[PDB]
């Protein structure tokens, strides 16, 4: 049988193999190609990354299929793309300053309970403390908590990622994992980063990115539901850094297409040609750069010859669904919750202790940081 190999591309190599080929050997060809060791490679297939052990006739692989390769005690709300040092998703720190003065000064009288709360500007308001500022707008931001960091040191909040308190399974593996992305669909969907990855990464590679005519490109939740196009881009960094800037390239070679051009098919070069003609011979001069000056056949993207040339379960899906009271620890008062927040104050003038919804600990820097709030 031929088989498509899909690895950072949208177009498939053929590999010839049967019934009885295993995984293993099928990654190894590539391994050597890439000088990429097999065991930290996964190819997944239709919603499924097929085990080792499984082969074409243990599996719903028919003729001439096409499949991808990639390359593999504290409560968390707040998720950050860290632009370095890290370059990659960590969890994140709430932090709040004076709308006027820039300065960690500024006192809440009620704490945020939801994320419009801190991405929406001038939503929340308060007293700024700093000697003699007038100023009373909230700033929120974030800042990644896997180390030290300067205050006007700030990342982006991935907001659709949620610490996974409920235990909800993954919408596509169905294991428990922390955290998770919830799609802002109707049932709300849950899926794991992996899963997230996997899916972009396979849209990526097939082209199948939603444009959205306001801003840019995107993807629904992987389940189809309407009125699920993600909105904060920057949630497409998960990808990392190559597969990112890809992404950021999607326009770019959509307009590559549209000019009737078609694109290099080597991975070293990747130009957007622009021939004259529509001839099915095709050569490589790099179009605004230096080509390769490789020779390939425009239909199957091969080298040039003579001749011719040769997702989701209802019942996960129903799973992976997102959706008053506590005593006051110190002086067992029932205290109603409000929304989000997790700063609590018991109005006992006795007790009148402050403390955290989720940790039941006097209330801290710490708590604020880590979830202020949660959803
Ligand atoms: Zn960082
Ligand atoms: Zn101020
Ligand atoms: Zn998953
Ligand atoms: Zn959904
Ligand atoms: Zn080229
Ligand atoms: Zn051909
Ligand atoms: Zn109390
Ligand atoms: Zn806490």
């Amino acid at each position: 049988m031929i088989v498509f190999v899909r690895f950072n591309s949208s177009y498939g190599f053929p590999v010839e193999v049967d019934s009885d080929t295993s995984i293993f050997q099928l990654k190894e060809v590539v391994a050597k190609r890439q000088g990429v060791p097999a065991d930290q490679l996964r190819v997944i297939f239709a919603g499924k990354e097929l085990q080792n052990h499984l082969t074409v006739q243990n599996c719903d692989l028919e003729q001439q299929s096409i499949v991808h390769i990639v390359q593999r005690p504290t409560y968390h709300s707040f998720f950050v793309y860290c632009k370095g040092p890290c370059h990659k998703v960590q969890p994140g720190k709430l932090r709040v300053q004076c709308g006027t003065c820039r300065q960690a000064t500024l006192t809440l009288a009620q704490g945020p309970s939801c994320w419009d709360d801190v991405l929406i500007p001038n939503r929340m308001s308060g007293e700024c403390q700093s000697p003699d500022c007038p100023g009373t707008r909230a700033e929120f931001f974030f800042k990644c908590g896997a180390h030290p960091t300067s205050d006007k040191d700030t990342s982006v909040a991935l907001n659709l990622i949620t610490n996974n308190s409920r235990s909800i399974p993954c919408i596509a593996c169905t294991d428990v994992r922390n955290p998770v992305l919830v799609f802002q669909c109707n049932h709300r969907h849950v899926i794991c980063l992996d899963c997230f990855h996997l899916y972009c990464v396979t849209r990526l590679n097939d082209r199948q990115f939603v444009h959205d005519a306001q801003l840019g490109y995107s993807l629904p939740c992987v389940a189809g539901c309407p009125n699920s196009l993600i909105k904060e881009l920057h949630h497409f960094r998960i990808l990392g850094e190559e597969q990112y800037n890809r992404y950021q390239q999607y326009g770019a070679e959509e307009c590559v297409l549209q000019m009737g051009g078609v694109l290099c098919p080597r991975p070293g070069c990747g130009a957007g040609l622009l021939p004259e003609q529509g001839q099915r011979k095709v050569t490589c001069e790099g179009g605004n750069g230096l080509g390769c000056g490789f020779v390939f056949c425009r239909d199957c993207k091969e080298a040039y010859h003579e001749g011719e040339c040769d997702r989701v379960d209802q019942r996960a899906a129903e799973q992976a669904r997102w959706e008053t009271t506590k005593p006051c620890p110190r002086c067992n008062v029932p205290i109603e919750k409000n929304g989000g927040c997790m700063h609590m104050k018991c109005p006992q003038p006795q007790c009148k202790l402050e403390w955290c919804w989720n940790c039941g600990c006097e209330w801290n820097r710490a708590c604020m940081g880590d979830h202020w709030f949660d959803v």
